[PDB]
């Protein structure tokens, strides 16, 4: 443990911003980090066994890992968001499953 860069620190200053799944399941805390008076940063707090990772609210794999990480009856502690969307318009079966078009800002 080192204190050049505080990681006894309850909060999340860093994050990695995307993230996969495989990381995600082994996951046990969760927390939402929030710029308003908690740290002046957006973030999320997920305690792994090995480390705590601090991933971006932002971020789709999470949003999905959620979703399967809420149906834990035990409790909900690796959880944040219950829910990706409200809903989801989805396609039965022939999708990309995610059609992330990155924007394209002025077409001409």
């Amino acid at each position: 443990s080192e204190a050049i860069l505080p990681i006894a620190s309850s909060c999340c200053t860093e994050v990695s911003h995307h993230i996969s799944r495989r990381l995600l399941e082994r996951v046990n805390m969760c927390r939402i980090q929030r710029a308003d008076g908690d740290c002046d940063l957006a973030a999320v707090i997920l305690h792994v066994k090995r480390r705590r990772i601090c991933v971006s609210p932002h971020n789709h794999t999470v949003k999905q890992w959620m979703k399967v990480q809420a149906a834990k009856k035990n409790g909900k502690g690796n959880v944040c968001h219950r829910k990706k969307h409200h809903g989801k318009r989805n396609s039965n079966r022939a999708h990309q499953g995610k059609h992330e078009t990155y924007g394209h800002k002025t077409p001409y």
